[PDB]
RNA sequence: ACUCUGGUUCCUCUGCAUUUAACCGUGAAAAUCUUUCGCCUUUUACUAAAGAUUUCCGUGCAAAGGAGCAUACAUUGAGUAAAUUUUUGGAGUCCCCUCGAAAGAGCGGGA
């Protein structure tokens, strides 16, 4: 980000798929905490 | 009877994918310029909207050439195989009057 601010856009997406994808994966016994590894929506995200 | 060609899979070149309601992309970046917002003692790196252009990761189809695998001649464009009422298994023949040298023609007449 020091180089790109504008790389704060795709901060942001990250940290707005991890809300989605989390609070969708840490549902019933699936508690807070480490293991939520479905990578490839953020992934996808640094290659555009 | 004519000329027309082996299947598949892959590589690479070339051309085209504008009458967009909308879509070569059921996905989604970056830049430049112009303008308008917000940061700010400046510039860079920025905010977040508009407009105009670019680059980049990709897409489709056609056509040509090549490279690997196992193997088959047909088949495309041009063009093949019924004696019972309505058609293709005979209601067909023959003979007088008329106009005209000539040969036909009248819902002509007769067997
Ligand atoms: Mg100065």
């Amino acid at each position: 980000y020091r180089y790109k601010y504008k790389l704060m856009r795709q901060v942001r997406m990250c940290k707005d798929l991890k809300h989605l994808i989390y609070y969708r994966f840490n549902t019933g016994p699936v508690g807070k905490g480490p293991g939520c590894g479905f990578w490839a929506p953020g992934w996808r995200v640094w290659l555009f």
